[PDB]
């Protein structure tokens, strides 16, 4: 599986961004982009062989760990840290199966007794989104904390909000230009936030967004999407057109009509 | 006022594209562009001295005849023969005014007593745009016969039919890319032949389409409209997406929003 290297240790917005857009040219084939915005691979006859892309992650501590992203959503499945490897509760068998072929290597090949989504891991982490900061700093930690979940060093709590944080600094900014922008805001200036409404609201979208933009009547959505400004106002998304600059891929949901 | 010469003698696609281009280019300031199609000047405000464009056509009988256009909605206001000048009669007091400024140096001026919306002529042509050959060769015939009306030479429905010709050539090319292809093609084959229905339906729609277009919610029409194929078949559009590559310009319907 194709590997890509970050390093928090002196990163830049410069260095973020390649990262970032090495991750979406791995993730994306470039077979499928409906209204100028790729699809990912559709999940159904895809071989394992190309179901997966690691990335591995040093901080200025020589701390590394690697994770597993799926290809068909950009969820990270699991990591590894050394020795051991740590695997998400698998939803269904094929995907109990599939992550049976990764990290073959590890002597310890642990898998959590729960999934990955952020309801479950903020339970666990015992705060929000909105209350867990963002940033170079927080990743930089995340990484530490995760390490050391291998050496019983890391709390259960501590490592469910590492989990977040690196969801929202990779996943969710390769997902989103705007989340992606967001993040590099926060490395310019040194700056650690939690993030706003906007942000959040792009994250619990991504599904329903994916679903609206490809069953859409030439771009024109059925029923509007309601999303969030920063200062928390709402606002309608009646079509794909306001969002091209906003979502950089999409899961695939349905084949494209003639 | 600017002038734009064309001359069906010898034309080839490319000098009738060129001439396409260099009508639109005079139309349009470049300053209102509305989900990447242009919009033409708004008739508030605007001053005479930019009210208009000639169009001087040649044909291979070395017949002149120069025809005004309106810069507000692209419409022939009438024309110059030598001698004479002829124009449609005005639907308003600011437009029968306006015209005065028009072919100021003629000796004799006429101002008809019907209109040059398509009912009317085709009324008077005895036949409908569906029974009336387009191409170089319908095009140079009416160069000839609008020529010949300041003489005593043609026939009041030969003028209509001359006018029917140039409008959709000149000013229906003009604003739709569509129309403009389907004139190239007849040029290129040396081919005469009427209009097929998703011609007609574009001419007929084109004030619909503006307005459609210009209140539409981030490109969504609130209603779709419904255009014809060219087997017939109706097809409807419910964005403006599937329009960028049809329409060419736009009349001036409402500022845009914020
Ligand atoms: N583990 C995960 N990977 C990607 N996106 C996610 N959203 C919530 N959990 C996620
Ligand atoms: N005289 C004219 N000019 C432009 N468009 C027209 N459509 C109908 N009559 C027209």
């Amino acid at each position: 599986y194709p590997i890509i290297n970050f390093t928090t240790a002196g990163a830049t917005v410069q260095s973020y961004t390649n990262f970032i857009r090495a991750v979406r040219g791995r993730l994306t084939t470039g077979a499928d982009v409906r209204h100028e915005i790729p699809v990912l691979p559709n999940r159904v006859g895809l071989p394992i062989n190309q179901r997966f892309i690691l990335v591995e992650l040093s901080n200025h501590a020589e701390l590394s760990v690697t994770l597993a992203l799926d290809v068909t959503n950009a969820y990270v499945v699991g990591y590894r840290a050394g020795n051991s490897a740590y695997f998400f509760h698998p939803d269904n068998q094929e995907d109990a199966e599939a992550i049976t072929h990764l990290f073959t290597d590890v002597q310890n090949r642990y898998t959590f007794a729960f999934g990955g989504n952020y309801d479950r891991l903020e339970q666990l982490a015992g705060n929000l989104r909105e209350n867990i900061e963002l940033g170079n700093g927080p990743l930089e930690e995340a990484i530490s904390a995760l390490y050391y979940y291998s050496t019983g060093g890391t709390q259960l709590p501590t490592l469910a909000r590492s989990f977040i944080i690196c969801i929202q600094m990779i996943s969710e900014a390769a997902r989103f230009q705007y989340i992606e922008g967001e993040m590099r805001t926060r490395i310019r200036y040194n700056r650690r936030s939690a993030p706003d409404p906007s942000v959040i609201t792009l994250e619990n979208s991504w599904g329903r967004l994916s679903t609206a933009i490809q069953e859409s009547n030439q771009g024109a959505f059925a029923s509007p999407i309601q999303l969030q400004r920063r200062n928390g106002s709402k606002f309608s998304v009646y079509d794909v057109s306001i969002l091209i600059p906003i979502i950089a891929l999409m899961v695939y949901r349905c084949a494209p009509p003639p």
